[PDB]
Formats: C-alpha cells, structure tokens, sequence
C-alpha cells in the first residue's frame, strides 16, 4: 500500500468505543475461507490509550466457541499505520474514518511472499445505512481483494 | 428466481466440453464458507446427453483429496433451467452463455428456508480476458449475494 491511500489527520482518540464487522475483503481466499483464517477476526471494540496506542478488541471462532482476544497496535512515525509487534509483525491500516458511522481499515501480513492484505468494514450501529458500504466498495476497486464478504 | 432470467434460445448440445470455475457467489456465506460447503464444487466438465439433458462432471474438496463427483440435471418444461434429481431436489439454472467464450449458471436450493443460490462464472480456457466476470458481475448486481470468491 500507499502513504496517500492511508488517512490523512486521524485522530486515533476518537476511534474510541465498539464497531461492527460489516464487510470483509481479502487479497487471497485462504486468509478468510472458512472460519478457518487467522484474519477472519471480527472487531468488537477499539480502546486507544493514553500514549497514542491502540488497543483492539477482536472476537474469533475458536473449537465452537466465540473466543475474545485483545492484541495492541503500536504507533508507528506515520499516522493512521499502527504495528503489531508479534513474532510475526502485522500492520493495521485506517483507510478512512467519519468517527461517527463508519471506520475502513486493513490488515497486512509482511513477512508473507506478496502481500497478504484483509480489509474491513465497521459500522457504529448497525442501521440499515449503505453509505460505510459504498465507501468500502470504493476503496476496494484500487486493490486485489479475491474474495469479498458481507455480514448479515 | 425469474423465467425471465434464465437464457432463451439456449442450445444445450453447444456447451458440450470442457469449462472451468473462474468466480464464484453466493447469496449465504455458509454456502461457500470453507472448503466445506456442499455448494463449493469446480465445473470440470459438461456433456449434454441425446435425449436433452445435462450431465456435469464437477470435483470437490473430500479428505483432502480432489474428488471427481457426476450428477445429472434432467429437462424441465421451461429451457435452461434443470432439475438434480435427488433426495434433495436442485435447479440448475443457466443464465448466460456465448457456448464459445462463458457460462453462468447458478444452483438454487428449494428445499432450505428462503433461497439458498449459487451461482458459478465458467470460461472455455482461462485466457487473460475478463468479459467473463463482467457478464457475471452485471448479472449479479439483481441478486442478493453476500459471498463473492475469484479464483488464480
């Protein structure tokens, strides 16, 4: 990806409080097959801290269960870029925000041969509103994504 | 679906041959979600019989081998829609096809709740071109598909 694909002025402070999956993309089919994928994550909530961090509240399928997992991304020199500092690093992408209703943001795996890259779409409450998918739909034309979901 | 979009003047004996799965929708993730699904199947061959109906040679994903799987869709009164005569009955609808270049069908299940469709965007050989997935774009905008795979 791009700097000038990435947000411009985010505000990290007001990304606060909990999100919906609405959509999902991803660069190749695998990364979200079935429950299977380890990027087939779903945001429950986002929790920045003090320091500029940002702290996220997944959920997972895991052995019949809705497992609840916390992982931080750390604040990197370029804004709206955050690193998940793991053995295998990731870096989370805000695409663009309105804080408000929608919030686009990707996942991407380096270490991976091209670039593994999972995107998705979360919505404040889940009105019957399309715009956040609209914007997601736009934003997507610009990237490889092979394989495309869409929550009920 | 619609009688209306469905094929008309369709010339089954012309789509004899060999076809390959190039993209994939669905209007229920779970219909595709992994490997898994029993609607996650690869159009390998099609060979129209002489009394008019459609025998297709499809392969799945069984034990972590590629399984080769036959089944025959039987002549209905209305062209381009054939029904699997099984213990749980099927349509095969065809929606579109140059017989030379594409074929897209899609697989409606009756039996389940709402409407439980899939549907496959097929090429002659796997060129470089993507009129294909055009056609089947343009013809999935009118249906609700919230699952949408393209395959290398």
């Amino acid at each position: 990806l791009i700097v000038t694909q990435t947000m411009k002025g985010l505000d990290i402070q007001k990304v606060a409080g909990t999100w919906y999956s609405l959509a999902m993309a991803a660069s190749d089919i695998s990364l979200l097959d079935a429950q299977s994928a380890p990027l087939r994550v779903y945001v429950e909530e986002l929790k920045p801290t003090p320091e500029g961090d940002l702290e996220i509240l997944l959920q997972k399928w895991e052995n019949d269960e809705c497992a609840q997992k916390k992982i931080i991304a750390e604040k990197t020199k370029i804004p709206a870029v955050f690193k998940i500092d793991a053995l295998n690093e990731n870096k989370v992408l805000v695409l663009d925000t309105d804080y408000k209703k929608y919030l686009l943001f990707c996942m991407e795996n380096s270490a991976e041969p091209e670039q593994s890259l999972v995107c998705q779409c979360l919505v404040r409450t889940p009105e019957v509103d399309d715009e956040a998918l609209e914007k997601f739909d736009k934003a997507l034309k610009a990237l490889p994504m092979h394989i495309r979901l869409s929550f009920n």
